[PDB]
């Protein structure tokens, strides 16, 4: 059934997955020395390309490939339109490896045809807590703790094959060449997410959306007026009323994050993420990179009364193309990013997120049910969307966990 994934070091069935009790590798340990020096052979009409992310033109080429060919919703009404500034931020964290950005171009004109990207991430990915309890009961605590230390691995994103090249098994070649490049740096695990079912996820979660401009959402058919609203004389006016927000934040102390907050946000964030089974470990340079505000891309606010950062939240922006509306070209969506609350309840912190996003002209706020995102879905009037996001490892055996035990946000 899976000619490519059946040759790879991943759990092959949910049964396979059910028998996993400890984290650790799937494969045979290998060395850099064992891995072929040369790129994987490709058809003579194509060529491998490593784009330079410091070069405006190379970012622009990847931006056009994704603008026209990347992920669409299931009804083909919307397609993600990551900006060039977003791609530079996502693709180039501190100590990124330029060789992990893998492209295929057509030789005859240098047209970009396929892309995949890897970035370094440091991830806690040891045995989950529930499985450590079961281990203690069996007397098997040392095996359970072997891979407890944060690991330097690759996070894969942005796999995209041009529409004209679909179903020609081009995706497997990209994945194998990315794997070769990552392995040649002595990294043997990757983490990736997808909104498709592949062999075989370690967690799965629903998407959630919070309307901020319901009249536009209904006009572009992101949203429907629900049936229940028909009992009203003016269904749309009641819908707008239901989702209305304050103009200004409720928490005094709220202000944009600035560089001097980095150490305190790193502290409160790392203390929070600690509670989760799978989650990233960020250095000060990484906190700086992923959280300091960047126009049009990432927005971060802290709660500081009496000169101490006690809470913060962040969100990032991705516009989507609206495929053929006379009125609207773009859906401007905000995505919940990392956050930590130590002094106020999380629903009150995220309410300020929604108020900030609405004030800045976003149409909808989106999130996956990771972190503690469930604790605020009802009060903050989030609705479950369609389908599920699945989380995967490459070359890592891992027990199934709940999405509330996952703390890695994928951009
Ligand atoms: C240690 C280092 C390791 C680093 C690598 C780690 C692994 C990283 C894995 C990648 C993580 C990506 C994370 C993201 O970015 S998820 C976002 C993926 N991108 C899109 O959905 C954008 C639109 N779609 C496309 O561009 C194409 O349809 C893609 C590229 C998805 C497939 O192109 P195409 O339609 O032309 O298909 P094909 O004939 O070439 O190939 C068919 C084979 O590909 C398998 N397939 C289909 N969809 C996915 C998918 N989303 N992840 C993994 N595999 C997928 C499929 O099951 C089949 O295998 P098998 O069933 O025959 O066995
Ligand atoms: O925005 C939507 C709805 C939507 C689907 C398709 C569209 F064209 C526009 C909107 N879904 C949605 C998507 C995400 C994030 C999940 N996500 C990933 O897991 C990264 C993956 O490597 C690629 C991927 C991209 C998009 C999706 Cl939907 C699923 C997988 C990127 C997405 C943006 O950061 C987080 C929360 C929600 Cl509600
Ligand atoms: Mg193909």
């Amino acid at each position: 059934a899976h000619a490519f994934w059946s040759t790879q070091p991943v759990p092959q069935t949910e049964d396979e997955t059910e028998k996993i009790v400890f984290a650790g590798p799937m494969d045979e340990p290998k060395t850099v020395a064992d891995i072929p020096e040369e790129p994987y052979p490709i058809a003579s009409t194509f060529e491998w390309w490593t784009p330079n992310m410091e070069a405006a033109d190379d970012i622009h080429a990847i931006y056009e490939l994704l603008r026209d060919n990347y992920v669409e919703d299931d009804d083909s009404m919307f397609r993600f339109n990551y900006s060039e500034e977003f791609l530079q931020w996502a693709l180039c964290p501190p100590n990124y490896i330029p060789d992990w950005h893998v492209a295929v171009r057509r030789k005859a004109d240098k047209k970009l045809l396929a892309f995949i990207a890897g970035v370094p991430v440091t991830l806690r990915m040891g045995t989950p807590k529930y499985m450590k309890v079961k281990a203690q009961e069996k007397g098997e605590g040392e095996e359970a703790a072997k891979y407890d230390e944060p690991r330097h691995i690759c996070e894969i994103n942005f796999l995209c094959v041009h529409k004209q090249l679909r179903e020609k098994r081009l995706a497997p070649i990209l994945i194998k060449e990315a794997t070769r490049r990552v392995n040649r740096t002595n990294v043997w695990q990757a983490v990736y997410t997808a909104g498709v079912l592949l062999p075989t996820p370690y967690a799965s979660g629903q998407y959630f959306h919070r309307s901020l401009n319901p009249e536009k959402l209904v006009e572009i058919r992101f949203s429907g007026i629900p049936a229940q609203y028909q009992k009203f004389q003016n269904p749309m006016a009641m819908l707008k009323r239901n989702y209305q927000l304050p103009s200004a934040p409720k928490n005094s102390g709220l202000r944009e994050m600035k560089p001097s907050d980095v150490p305190q946000v790193r502290r409160i964030l790392m203390n929070y993420l600690d509670s989760f089974d799978v989650g990233p470990v960020f250095s000060d340079a990484e906190i700086s990179h992923y959280l300091l505000p960047r126009d049009g891309v990432v927005f971060t606010y802290v709660v500081e009364n009496d000169k101490k950062v006690t809470d913060f939240f962040s969100f990032y922006r991705i516009p989507s193309t609206v495929i053929g509306n006379s009125n609207y070209n773009l859906l401007n969506a905000a995505y919940v990013h990392y956050y930590a609350a130590t002094s106020i309840p999380l629903h009150q912190l995220i309410l300020d997120l929604l108020i900030v996003a609405h004030s800045r002209g976003f149409d909808v706020c989106n999130m996956v049910e990771i972190l503690d995102n469930r604790s605020f879905v009802e009060q903050l009037k989030f609705g479950a969307g369609d389908g599920h996001l699945r989380y995967y490892f490459y070359n890592w055996a891992y027990p199934k966990i709940k999405p509330s035990q996952v703390a890695l946000v994928m951009l």
